[PDB]
DNA sequence: TTGACTCTCTTAA
DNA sequence: GAGAGTCA
DNA sequence: TTGACTCTCTTAA
DNA sequence: GAGAGTCA
């Protein structure tokens, strides 16, 4: 098994490589009508992506390092969390983008939580709009708002009460 | 079926059958420290479910009727909305449970909206906690809360800024 | 050891 | 959150 | 005609 | 949101 020192070395090489990705400045809603700025370190759209990186899906990548003749591979956003527990409450931990920008690999924009927690950030009002996430959101979720419901609750007769 | 009269007759038969489902009272969080009461009309756990109903998955059912000698079949929660547009902004409209109770077929607990709007209600603070859904929630979403994040954003070196 | 592709899978609406 | 087929 | 089962699919994290 | 194979 890789030692803790070897894992730290993987994290360090990952950070060195991601730190050289293009840094894109994004203005974002924070909630409460306020605007903030996030700086995303974005993996390229096409190969080459950076040392150790390869695309396994339209917006999926992996990081690969060969240590003592053994090939090791990780989901590209999971590397910051290799020294953390990988499950909680019986649920697998997932890399969760606080910036909601899948190409971003900035570890200051990532957290490590259940898929339900991850998804729920899409609708959060944001750090200045009422976020209650214990690990606070960096921005209002992209899907926050009144929604676009086509039809509401209704009945034709009198068979039902709410 | 094709005619508006045929569609209304399908809605009316569906309402009459679902109206005979057992009515189960559920006390629910509303947000803001308040609690409310919903009356769900719950399809039975096992066959027979009711005239026209059959189970196609653990928590999936379909409603079927024979019209002009042809069988017409629908997802069991979609029937109230058969006269509504079946898409919005190019996204498929889905039956969305405001009571978050899949066995419930009370149309006063259903709306018709994109799958994203549907999902997002799981995290809504609720009608007394700040819900901004234009078609208002009936309860706080079951997944609302601080979450259980295992690790937050972090870096080992000095290559990243928020 | 490394890059650039390929494939399928998980979850819960 | 969906559609459709196999039997009786 | 109606009932009770079977199977796979969609979406976007 | 994931893991794993092939080829040079
Ligand atoms: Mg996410
Ligand atoms: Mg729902
Ligand atoms: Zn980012
Ligand atoms: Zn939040
Ligand atoms: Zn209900
Ligand atoms: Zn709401």
């Amino acid at each position: 098994a890789l030692t803790n020192a070897q894992i730290l070395a993987v994290i360090d090489s990952w950070e060195e490589t991601v730190g050289q990705f293009p840094v894109i400045t994004h203005h974002v809603p924070l909630g409460g009508g306020l605007q903030g700025t996030l700086h995303c370190y974005e993996i390229p759209l096409a190969a080459p992506y950076g040392v150790g990186f390869a695309k396994n899906g339209p917006t999926r990548w992996q990081y690969k390092r060969t240590i003592n003749q053994v090939v090791h591979r990780w989901g590209s956003h999971t590397v910051p969390f290799l020294l953390e527990p990988d499950n909680i409450n019986g649920k697998t931990c997932t890399a969760s983008h606080l910036c909601h920008n899948t190409r971003c690999h900035n570890p200051l924009h990532l957290c490590w939580e259940s898929l339900d927690d991850n998804k729920g950030r899409n609708w959060c009002p944001g750090p200045n709009g009422g976020c209650v996430h214990a690990v606070v959101c960096l921005r209002q979720g992209p899907l926050y708002g009144p929604g676009a419901t086509v039809a509401g609750p209704q009945q034709r007769g009198s068979h039902f009460v709410v």
